[PDB]
């Protein structure tokens, strides 16, 4: 359950081989992540500062728990 | 005319004080740029290498000449 990467449209927009494994093209860890229970304003600040769109939210061990984005609102 | 930066949707997406100048909310030089007459596949390779949707095409002096984007490809 520990995070090892992330994949988005910018990571695979023009990739030719659809057989490419996730580990081959994913954005390698470490990444910009927050802890469980992180405040919404802190998440917005991280999103604006790092200009990443999908911010993962991690537990106190390294296993992913959630993802923060205002689009649900 | 010296290309000193670039401002895209992400920089200005969630800014509140819209009265701020561009230089305060722009990505400053040096940018990821290519020479005039750069090959299409070379430009695509650079775009995927930096995973950025804008590529300024500049003269050797650094004067802006053109704007390649990822959605054209
Ligand atoms: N939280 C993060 N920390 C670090 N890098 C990230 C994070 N989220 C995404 N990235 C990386 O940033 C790059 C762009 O991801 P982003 O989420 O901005 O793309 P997207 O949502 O698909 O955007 P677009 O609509 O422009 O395609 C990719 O290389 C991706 O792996
Ligand atoms: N040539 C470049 N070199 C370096 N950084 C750049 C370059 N062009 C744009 N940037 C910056 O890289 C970031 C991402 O660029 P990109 O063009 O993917 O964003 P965008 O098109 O506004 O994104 P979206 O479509 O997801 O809203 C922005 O902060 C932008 O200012
Ligand atoms: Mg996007
Ligand atoms: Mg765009
Ligand atoms: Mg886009």
């Amino acid at each position: 359950g520990e995070l090892v990467g992330i994949i988005t449209n910018r990571d695979m927009r023009f990739e030719v081989d659809q057989s490419k494994p996730v580990s081959e093209v994913m954005t390698k860890a470490p990444l910009i992540t927050a802890k469980e229970g992180v405040s919404a304003e802190a998440a917005l600040g991280l999103l604006r500062r790092h200009k990443i769109e999908k911010l993962p939210i991690v537990d106190g061990h390294g296993k992913l728990t959630g993802l923060i984005t205002v689009k649900d609102f």
